[PDB]
């Protein structure tokens, strides 16, 4: 067996995706930098055996197309699933579209003939996404011209994905109806990219409302419009793809690769023919507040987890250095608090930075290094545990006063009783739940709170 952290070093977390953590790594020999996804097996069940996921990576691993991320190397351990592949660094797609001032038909065709592109090789060789989403969507680079390369394809079918809100926040806009009923094939991807679609043409989801299951009450349904007055700039041609990809009979909707020769597609993705190309700017402001919307809810979910997480492991830290301390004097030396905090990831596992005890001792030595000023052989065990547990909120708290700034975008320092029942129906929080929580908070409110007061909200809603 060839095991993931002989063989790479972690460097720092990229992010958080569909199935668990995703690590920028280096080959511990070449230099070669990668990104890492980490599954582990205890929050992500299987859907398949072994031999079926051993199956579709070895694929995965020969397939190469302009427009879908690059797997590497594929590594198992007790705990977990390590895919390696390429790293990409231009962000999601919808945070670069947003930073535009100008945006036009020629701009979304030429995005959906990527898309379309990738899909339709991938379905030649029989992959289905079923989770396609705008964060699936990635850009090669920073640069302005940057290919677009979709992540996740075919993990769907070998995993189970998470049940936490937290997790399938805007999921519900774009999924099949098919996938809800349980027969599904390749052309849910169709589908799933006629959303996206009409989200860069309109700026608003086409099966819409205010909580997870009236998204899918819609989506079930099937019926959408075009009658928002930001439709009547959009050509007849894009209107016409849009009701093939969202056909509800999937045997009667257009495949990928028909798509791709769409009168729509051939015409607005010649460079040059600028027949008329005004730009979409109601559609552009509209995928704003969208897009700032889904983000602070996702911080907001983030947030209240990590104020979970942070009272579990500062609680069990506490009883493991307690247990350590054969003295009974409060203090500990470096190796203890090590091995402590290592039985801690022993158990917690939740910890996908800390891939081998390299990164275990570096922590604690930053931690080491932040007790103010230092004595070298008998640590305070406590005050480790709060500096410790501190650090590993950090970007979670900082995330979200960032979040809260960026959807505050007329600077008011507030948000609006409206604005939170748009951001807790996106967070699947029930209405009656969060202003018995206001009410709290501020006994005198009129119908806005700042950011102290939505973050003293957030902490009751998780038993705080
Ligand atoms: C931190 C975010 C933006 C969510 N992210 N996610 C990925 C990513 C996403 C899925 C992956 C699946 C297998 C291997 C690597 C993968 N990498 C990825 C990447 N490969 O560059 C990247 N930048």
């Amino acid at each position: 067996t060839a095991i993931f952290s002989d063989r790479y070093k972690g460097q720092r977390v990229l992010g958080k995706g569909s199935f668990g953590e995703v690590i920028l790594c280096k080959d511990k020999i070449t230099g070669q930098e990668c990104a890492v996804k980490v599954i582990s097996k205890r929050q992500v069940k299987q859907k398949t055996d072994k031999e079926s996921l051993l199956r579709e990576v070895q694929l995965l691993k020969q397939l190469d197309h302009p427009n879908i991320m690059k797997l590497y190397e594929f590594f198992e351990d007790k705990g977990y699933f390590y895919l390696v592949g390429e790293v990409y660094t231009g962000g999601e797609l919808f945070d670069e579209i947003i930073s535009r001032k100008r945006f036009s038909e020629v701009d979304a065709a030429r995005i959906i003939r990527q898309v379309l592109s990738g899909i339709t090789y991938m379905h030649k060789n029989k992959i289905v996404h079923r989770d396609l989403k705008p964060e699936n969507l990635l850009l090669e680079s920073k640069s302005k011209d940057a290919n677009i390369r979709i992540i996740d394809f075919g993990l769907s079918t070998h995993f189970e994905a998470s049940k936490k809100m937290k997790d399938k926040i805007g999921t519900a806009y774009y999924i099949a109806p098919e996938v809800l009923h349980g027969t599904y094939d390749e052309k849910c991807d169709v589908w799933s990219t006629g959303v996206i679609l009409y989200i860069l043409l309109s700026g608003c989801p086409p099966f819409n409302g205010a909580n997870e299951y009236d998204i899918l009450k819609k989506v079930e349904k099937g019926k959408y419009t075009f009658e928002l007055p930001q439709w009547k700039k959009v050509s007849e041609s894009a209107k016409d793809l849009i009701r093939k990809m969202l056909t509800y009979v999937p045997s009667m909707r257009i495949s990928a690769r028909d798509a791709l020769d769409h009168e729509w597609i051939q015409t607005y993705t010649k460079e040059q023919i600028s027949v008329d190309v005004p730009s979409l700017d109601n559609a552009i402001l509209n995928i704003r507040q969208f897009q700032g919307t889904q983000k602070l809810a996702q911080a907001a979910l983030l947030y209240m987890g990590s104020k979970l997480t942070s009272q579990d492991e500062t609680k069990e830290l506490t009883a493991i250095f307690h247990k350590m301390d054969k003295n009974g004097d409060g203090q500990l030396d470096r190796a203890e608090l090590i091995e402590g905090y290592k039985e801690l990831m022993r158990m917690k596992g939740q910890d996908a930075s800390m891939l081998d005890a390299s990164a275990v001792e570096h922590e604690v030595d930053q931690v080491l290094d932040a007790v103010d000023f230092d004595k070298n052989g008998y640590i305070e065990y406590s005050e480790f545990v709060t500096v410790a547990m501190d650090r590993k909120t950090l970007l979670s708290r900082e995330r979200l006063e960032r979040a809260f700034r960026m959807f505050d975008s007329d600077n008011s320092g507030k948000i609006s009783s409206t604005e939170l029942a748009t951001i807790f129906g996106v967070s699947d929080v029930d209405s009656e739940t969060w202003k018995s929580v206001l009410s709290e908070v501020d006994k005198n409110n009129d119908g806005e709170v700042d950011f102290d007061e939505f973050q003293q909200m957030l902490l009751k809603l998780c038993g705080n």
